[PDB]
């Protein structure tokens, strides 16, 4: 990562790299892997990122996909901005170069330190979580039409369910259990997610 | 966070970000929970308590309502303080700015050394807990009312149970069983819980 | 806590918290428990300190009762220095204030590293371990009386029950069995420890 | 390694060691170990990795196998750039200077924070991935020939299973079953790798 | 304990706290103890001194025989520095300022870093060893006298036994079996360890 | 160890002194071992290095015959180098000395800061990994000449053990089984160990 002492070049740390790894083993994509992987990347150059993306030995069909999806998001930085050097001085990054596949890791400081700054750490992350949240999608089990609370199901554990559903992703009332419904149906318009489940407690 | 090197930001460790998921995946909604995420999250901006917030996988009902509380919060505190930028200038946060859903981290760590500072993190992490202590209240399992001391039951452990129900949420006496309370009532008037015990044991 | 840079404030770090959370889970109020909870608040505030009682889950008769204890001593405190501000100067500290429950970290801060220094951290500290203490005492499970050496029992393993009763709460000699009696008994006055444990060994 | 103080060397951690010396253990030359190394190795001397290299206590075959590779890259090294000292001047590295085994752990510095850098541990780093790209082929257990859809498998396993090959090493359709293949097939040209998945799910 | 920045007190670590109350717990009193003992005590002042040892839980005999020991050491000093104090000035330490019970960390300091320095917590922890070395011969469980080869025993599992036996604490050949013996007595005077293990390998 | 700040001498860390231990524990003299010992002894002094050996609590006819190369070669050094004090001055190191029997903490850091610098830290881990190759080779449990390849036995397994033997410790074909001799045999001169064990795959 680049951080500050003057803002320089540190190595990602053991701790870091298996951090990553083992998240992945023991979540897959669930919608939560995706908030640890930008809290993990903090700071991270490309390099980082591709880094914390090859450690992963699995789920390479996925892999592939965000592949995909990162070299689209290259594609359309290139069509936004084309680059056309000068002896000493900063070449313009094209997609490829914030992906990090064509750049050097001292052309990415050399960019992520400049002033201004090119912040091409940020920018690969960006496509990197756009990637990852349509994976996310993919892998999701369950429409959120088939939750329906169980005839003995605590209300809790439903929408515990239910909104775990809808993040891998009226209708709370309409998929609770006809005792909890008529409860709910009871309670009127406006609400809050804490007063029906007080209320089918 | 946000610490002295000049106050400057650093990123959130590994180490965090585990201890907090943990804490969560072992203890759930546990009163002694709150002054845990207080703790790790010390010097924590909006970003790095939204991270600690969105890493958590499970339960999301309750981080459903949590929302919910931020979210009235921030109205509230759209209310009291009404925003109208120059160039170059510091722009006034508004709720949703503090609960770090529209502001950017450079925004953050502006306001939190800014000279006076705009202790953003401190203000969201007041509305957090506030919408913590709700869940605490909501997945307390039994009413201090139906803690008994039973008919074999160490004073200890009974004395345990009820501090540990009256935490999730004369009587100490009154449920106590026969014998027990029995020795309690002949200890007179403005007994310490020392003393009780003591007297129990 | 506060250490040096200059002394200065660093957030408690996750592995002073949960190695104090462990070994309250492990040794619950064992004595040994006090020298460590006191080394792992090296440098505490009463926030710092107050984090690390909260913290723990179990106990939480063991919790009130300190809770009384600190109550008390703030009292006596505020007996012997009653307060009486100035703008922009240093207020005086109350009981409660030492106790972190009606004192910012800023104000604990400002006390702490005051020339002269007015030791909020220590002061809070040496009540916590004094109501610690009586709760050592409270949960020790046996009395020296009742700690006698068996019939095969090894006299060292007897030395270590009865070393290890003692710190919960000629003795030694009379509570040895019959054969390291009779040997104790010859070796005349004036024996160490040392000097007995081989003699029975 | 060398990191910033300056540039300054560094002892290697017991943290990095083990990690590594784990991830062998572990995954063996499983391509995702490569990455790993890598980044374990950031700004490592040639000292360091000989060290990580030495410390791995299996796969002796392919150690041996990777010594052949660095050997024949120094022979490489050594034939475009011959080496001819001076009283205080620094020498030109041979082939064996920069694989670790003729150089001292400070002319290996000396090399890497002159001005210009001879970056040895860079150059040294690049002949060993070379090598365990190789061992990484050998060790690859299966042709991508040989991957092809189950009849009950789901398409997303089999997708794992036929990018996992082709990164230790129409065929994609081709392998997949006949429903799918059937369902593929009326897909059109042009499909990219989350259509064909999203099809066949 | 005390380390440079200039000498400045550092609070003992987590990791060092856990590290020795593990070992003993693992250990017990073997003879390898006390060199784990040494370095984890690196820097120490009498107060961290004290700290390692009262955390310690199990053994009690024996840290009461420590004491013993460590008081007879502090009378020792006594006797050939006897103390005589002028305002804002060092005083002079007696033996249980030393050993840190009537001694502040600020005066341990004082003494630590003064010019010249007095190693006050060099000291102790020389009495420590003193005491804890007993400690160890006391508890270990067998005779040198008592350690001879076995019928079928391996010759370097045998001398593993001996050397042990004589850190706890002609006879390693005489306590050879016959085999072993015949071969050794005709290696000859002035055989090394290394010739007899071979020869009997 | 000593390490920059200028040179200063650091406390030997728990995670070091845990690891080294743990190592021994756990692959006892295999070759592997010694790369370890070097690494984690990176920078130290003569005192750290007795540390590491004096920690090891099993293996005592090991530890004992390393005392013996030590002093073999501590004599040879005092052969070499004969020592003849200056009040104030540096005295000149003997073995013990090196070793770090006879020389304290504050000599070896001076020989080891002086400039010219005397490193003993470095001398001593000579002689110390000398004693440790002899203990490796005389532990490692077979001949090479007793590694042959199983009827059924995968050529890289057989490459394994025979790379593994040498280490502790034409041949290769000589001792392959049937089958694959005579595929290596066909290969003709100077194959390398890849096409060696690719042939017999």
């Amino acid at each position: 990562p680049i951080v500050q002492n003057q803002m320089v070049h540190q190595c990602i740390s053991p701790r870091t790299l298996n951090a990553w790894v083992k998240v992945v083993e023991e979540k897959a994509f669930s919608p939560e892997v995706i908030p640890m992987f930008s809290a993990l990347s903090c700071g991270a150059t490309p390099q980082d990122l591709n880094t914390m993306l090859n450690t992963v030995g699995g789920h390479q069909a996925a892999m592939q996909m965000l592949k995909e999806t990162i070299n689209e998001e290259a594609a359309e930085w290139d069509r936004l901005h084309p680059v056309h050097i000068a002896p000493g001085q900063m070449r313009e990054p094209r997609g490829s170069d914030i992906a990090g596949t064509t750049s050097t890791l001292q052309e990415q400081i050399g960019w992520m330190t400049h002033n201004p700054p090119i912040p091409v750490g940020e920018i690969y992350k960006r496509w990197i979580i756009l990637g990852l949240n349509k994976i996310v999608r993919m892998y999701s089990p369950t429409s959120i039409l088939d939750i329906r609370q169980g005839p003995k199901e605590p209300f809790r554990d439903y929408v515990d369910r239910f909104y775990k559903t809808l993040r891998a992703e009226t209708l709370l009332v309409q998929n609770a259990n006809p005792d909890c419904k008529t409860i709910l149906k009871a309670l009127g318009p406006g609400a809050t997610l804490e007063e029906m489940m007080t209320a089918c407690q």
